[PDB]
């Protein structure tokens, strides 16, 4: 009921301390493990436990990579510690995590059961603080790999989103290749359907995309059970890829013989009521060429996010906006001139 | 209510004649487009109508590879037309095959939710039938791509199973490279996961043997969203692959880190009594190295099919077994000495 361990702080010094929590239970399975709630004793606090497999032989690159994040947009690491579980002679990690009552995937879900779609502002309040969080993780060369609804947390209350789930992210490096078999099925980049092991952090740019499209539509943009059926719908409404940009995503594809079909220009595509801005961004990250696709950094910058950098912009639910323009140098670095229209005179 | 088109017969001369049909309703969508079923004025026979986009650049490959096969397994196309459909100015192909009133995922999934399973013998004529089909596409050199559940026809009176969906198939030649991204999710061979483009006939057995083992089982053996939540289920069961197993599937994987764990024995996996010829079949069908999987005429000839060839066995409803023995020459050209094993005393 009051259960006990040591673990070390998620960020911080890195010495242990004794960690009580309470009214545990599991929220989640997976591949990758158990997801619990539990209260911590001394704060109050909830808290998501994430635990996992541990690889005996090399050290945890999830748990490397969350150590050095620290951004309003990603969800916190309060500590880690390890510990025995079902499997018998494991060694399993467990990320105590901040909780957050809400994901993208279930709001999302919400609204589609009420024959509803979520008002644009959210829309451009999530987006927003998703490629946020993305030109972060995207300046230290690190790429998500896994971006769709269910690892997008939400306070609805906030109006915050944070990025959960780095058991798929890796520090891309020229050069070295990368397993083509991550991302989750409607959220994968051409280059993934394709099998590329070469690609970069935009495969993030066409995940959000993806969702952004979703979210606008009230349904997946590109569902399919298989790889030509994702690849058919995107064919739909992009048209055919040129063998220039079939080369782009996998040079070793550019001869197949693809569907022929004209592009479903895009207006049709949305609702009638979609905003032309969102529209163009949909356009602008649903790109086949990978360079083509802007850099999340650029997408914060989207007029569809003009209505963000609004002094005078305010929720529904009254409460003013979370922080949007609390840049760092870090979140600069791949473009630090864009500032100019990141950060608004409001707010210098 | 009375449609009159003009189709060529599936077989025989490409004399296009006037097709009379009625009491049309749709049975299915998909990203090809959508399914109807229909009787036929003049014999009052049941068909299926398959409605796909034509490429006015190409030939159509589905239809090419249709009129060529005739096989007790796989259903007839009896006609094809060309037509105008969702989109304004666009051809429409029309094929018009045999009704087949379930499918091997609607009984499963009967049995399924009922928390019950399929009895063996079906198990066993329902299996023997799609090996056999496999023997003969593959004695063409054509592949399949994309079996599957869905894609398996039966008739629940007469037991008989016929293979759908020509839309992936393909010839293969050894060297000359392939989209990786054909057939659809669990049912798909680790090389296909890993994106390989060289791959063989052997891409259907697997898939065979995950329809196998999901019937013994009363759920899919290696379920998962991504690519890597599949091949943590396969490494569960089959153990990690050993540097050469990931050769044999795709050269390009070899320098990758797997999760180091033990196979799972093979008999542990099924539910205690699953008879132990169908556990042995399972592990001869779900191999990593692809040249190591039985072939679909091996497959025939396991012991796991042995009360098929009893003279004494009938089907559960009191009728005749369907007729399992009758091979062609061409249907044993890939070993014709199992011939011995596959036709028994009784039927020569
Ligand atoms: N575990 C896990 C997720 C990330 C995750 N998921 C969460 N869910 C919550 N809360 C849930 C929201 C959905 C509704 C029930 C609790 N809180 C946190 N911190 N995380 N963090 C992953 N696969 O890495
Ligand atoms: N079209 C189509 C499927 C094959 C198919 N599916 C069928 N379903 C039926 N009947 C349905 C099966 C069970 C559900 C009711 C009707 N009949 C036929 N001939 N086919 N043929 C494909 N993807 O190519
Ligand atoms: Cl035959
Ligand atoms: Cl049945
Ligand atoms: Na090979």
């Amino acid at each position: 009921k009051v259960t006990t361990v040591v673990a070390t702080p998620g960020q911080g010094p890195d010495r242990p301390q004794e960690v009580s929590y309470t009214d545990t239970k599991v929220i989640g399975n997976g591949s990758f493990g158990v997801v619990y709630q539990a209260k911590l004793c001394d704060s109050g606090e909830l808290v998501a436990i994430k635990k996992v497999l541990q690889d005996k032989r090399f050290k945890n690159r999830e748990l490397q990579i969350m150590r050095k994040l620290d951004h309003c947009n990603i969800v916190r690491l309060r500590y880690f510690f390890y510990s025995s579980g079902e499997k018998k002679d494991e060694v399993y990690l467990n990320l105590v995590l901040d909780y957050v009552p809400e994901t993208v995937y279930r709001v999302a879900r919400h609204y589609s059961r009420a024959k509803q779609t979520l008002p644009v502002i959210y829309v451009k309040l999530y987006m927003y603080q998703l490629f946020r969080s993305l030109a972060y993780i995207h300046s230290f060369g690190i790429c998500h790999r896994d971006i769709k609804p269910q690892n997008l947390l939400l306070d609805p209350d906030t109006a915050v989103l944070k990025l959960c789930d780095f058991g798929s992210a890796k520090q891309l490096v020229r050069g070295e290749p990368n397993v083509s078999y991550i991302c989750s099925r409607y959220y994968r980049a051409p280059e993934l359907i394709f099998g590329a092991t070469d690609y970069t952090s935009s495969i993030d740019v066409w995940s959000a995309g993806c969702v952004l499209a979703e979210l606008l539509l009230g349904q997946p943009i590109f569902p399919g059970d298989s790889g030509v059926d994702q690849l058919v719908e995107i064919i739909k409404v992009l048209g055919t890829p040129t063998r220039e940009q079939i080369r782009e995503m996998n040079p070793n594809y550019t001869e197949f013989k693809f569907p022929q079909i004209k592009a479903h220009p895009w207006t049709k595509v949305f609702r009638p009521r979609t905003p032309p801005e969102a529209i163009a961004l949909c356009s602008r990250l649903l790109e086949y060429t990978p360079t083509a696709r802007l850099t999340p950094l650029e997408a914060c910058a989207h007029s569809f996010f003009d209505e963000l950098r609004d002094p005078n912009v305010k929720l529904p639910n009254g409460r003013d906006t979370p922080a949007l323009f609390n840049f760092t140098t870090q979140e600069l670095s791949s473009n630090p001139p864009l500032a100019t229209i990141l950060i608004p005179p409001h707010a210098r």
